[PDB]
């Protein structure tokens, strides 16, 4: 994917989001009200460190749900859905109040590209 494009994408991303150099250094100096994305790509979803998920994101985590390119893609269009249907779950809810059915595309092969 335009992972250039999804750079510049990330200026939403980041509203909640952030992205951390892996010595710690905060590359998108953005906010921390959803899980820093650096490395989301291939991680078990709901267990990135210090982030304050729900029940519902963590245990569709547990049941060896991994964020591959095309999930992270696919949630961004969805979300909340996507967790009640992967975890056939009704309370399945997100924390993530905004969908977009565009940019995870190249969003996620700027993610996969940042995982360095
Ligand atoms: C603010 C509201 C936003 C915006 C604009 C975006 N996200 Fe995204 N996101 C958000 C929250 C509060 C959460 C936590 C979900 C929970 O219930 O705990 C999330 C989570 C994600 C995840 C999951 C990653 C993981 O499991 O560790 C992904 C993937 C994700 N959000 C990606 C993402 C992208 C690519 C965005 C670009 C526009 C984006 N979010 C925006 C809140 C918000």
């Amino acid at each position: 994917g335009d992972a250039a494009k999804g750079e510049k994408e990330f200026n939403k991303c980041k509203t909640c989001h952030s992205i951390i150099a892996p010595d710690g250094t905060e590359i998108v100096k953005g906010a921390k009200t959803g899980p820093n994305l650096y490395g989301v790509v291939g991680r078990t979803a709901g267990t990135y460190p210090e982030f304050k998920y729900k029940d519902s994101i963590v245990a569709l985590g547990a049941s060896g749900f991994a964020w591959t390119e095309e999930d992270i893609a696919t949630y961004v269009k969805d979300p909340g859905a996507f967790l009640k249907e992967k975890l056939d779950d009704k309370k399945a809810k997100t924390g993530m109040a905004f969908k977009l059915a565009k940019g995870g595309e190249d969003v996620a092969a700027y993610l996969a590209s940042v995982v360095k």
